[PDB]
């Protein structure tokens, strides 16, 4: 309906599939050549289905930071015949808060879904399921169950993905432009 769903969109048209691990299914943010990213609980083994296909797991690795402290990312290499439009130009260079932000899903359950969540906070350190976690983002969004995975845009960012809620309140892991330097 607007500049901020039309970026949404764009990303989700062309880099994201459908994840299954043993915890059931994930929006799967793809970032380039045949590297992705999906939150570190989804539990990751050395077998995935992506779009209803069995996929070898070539690496991953659940990023921390140099306080070793969780940040819930889990970035994946898949044996997939196809690489990702690389989007690592619409990373941020640095931790922020943002205005106007969308968190878009794309499952079975919920295609093509586009949520407009507004404001956004560098929240920093949280208790996510009895696990500290840094480089927290929080928006003010009753987020709910199947929305993990969940990519968080602004018009020209790409700045997170949804890896909790506490049913007022929703959480994303950064995503960084140092985090897919190679
Ligand atoms: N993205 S935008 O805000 O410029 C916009 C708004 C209304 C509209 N109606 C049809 S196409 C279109 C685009």
């Amino acid at each position: 309906m607007g500049p901020g769903f039309d970026f949404a969109q764009a990303i989700m048209k062309k880099n994201t599939v459908i994840a299954r691990t043993e915890k059931g299914e994930f929006t799967m943010l793809g970032v380039y050549d045949r590297v992705a990213v999906i939150p570190t609980h989804a539990s990751v083994g050395e077998i995935i289905y992506i779009n209803d296909v069995e996929t070898r797991v070539l690496d991953a690795c659940a990023l921390r930071d140099l306080t070793d402290t969780n940040l819930e990312i889990t970035i994946v290499k898949l044996d997939r015949n196809q690489k990702f439009r690389d989007i690592r130009h619409f990373l941020p260079r640095c931790e922020d808060d943002y205005n106007d932000a969308v968190l878009s899903v794309h499952t079975s359950k919920f295609p093509n879904m586009y949520i407009p969540v507004g404001q956004v906070t560098n929240y920093g350190f949280l208790n996510l399921g009895g696990t500290p976690t840094h480089r927290i983002l929080m928006y003010n969004f009753p987020t709910r169950a199947g929305q993990c995975g969940g990519v968080v845009t602004t018009t020209g960012k790409v700045i997170g993905i949804h890896v909790g809620g506490n049913g007022a309140q929703g959480f994303a892991a950064m995503l960084l432009h140092s985090y897919f330097t190679d």
